């Protein structure tokens, strides 16, 4: 509406940010968001974009309002219509995005993983569930 | 009884009464119930009600052609675990009218005609006590 999970203590290497959600039938992207704080504008670690209108997944950081350079990831493993379960797993040197239960991107740090305090959920998504361990 | 089938040959028309009395047991995430238009696998929902304990949350939608519509979804979640349930879902000629535990719960306009439904599928983490359709 967007979903928010606050993580005031951050997240440490070796966190697993898990999202179950349904692709709903005219969707035409969504966001899973790593933000550094709950203002407005805030810094992200990691924009996970996947774009169901251009079959494209979209991975990017944006610093001081000002967005890097996006990196795209093999394929598009979403579809209107059908639920999917995304893993993000923070380690040492990035984000390992797995969809599907299979590895599909890695994303290295851009940001240093200790000013992540906020996992923002927008956008053409229905969600089912979000947790962080 | 879990899965459990009840198949409906003839189908069913406003007027049709599923009743579902069951435990959700101690541990439970979730559970469904499922008024699908044939037996084959992949046929169409024309209801899938989706109580989720673990989530706090009953979603509904339907299934066309093996892909999901859009969830609606109730307020907050008349189950508990650790509680037996009694539920209505019954028919009209514009909807489903789930009843949960004496009360109307949540109204799901048709997006199937009713008549095509032919098979009820209870599932999940539901200790079933009976399934009745009247």
């Amino acid at each position: 509406v967007p979903h928010k999970s606050s993580l005031p203590e951050g997240i440490a290497p070796g966190t697993v940010l898990a999202i179950r959600g349904l692709v709903p039938p005219n969707a035409s992207r969504f966001h899973v968001n790593l933000l550094c704080g709950e203002e407005q504008g805030s810094d992200a670690a990691l924009h996970f974009n996947p774009r169901l209108d251009t079959s494209e997944v979209v991975f990017n950081s944006k610093e001081q309002g000002s967005w890097g350079r996006e990196e795209r990831g093999p394929g598009v493993p979403f579809q209107r219509g059908q639920p999917f379960e995304v893993l993000i797993i923070a380690s040492d040197d990035g984000f390992k995005a797995v969809v599907g239960d299979a590895q599909y991107h890695h994303f290295r740090h851009r940001l240093p993983l200790a000013r992540v305090r906020l996992v923002e959920v927008g956008g053409d998504v229905q969600l089912d569930s979000v947790r962080i361990f």
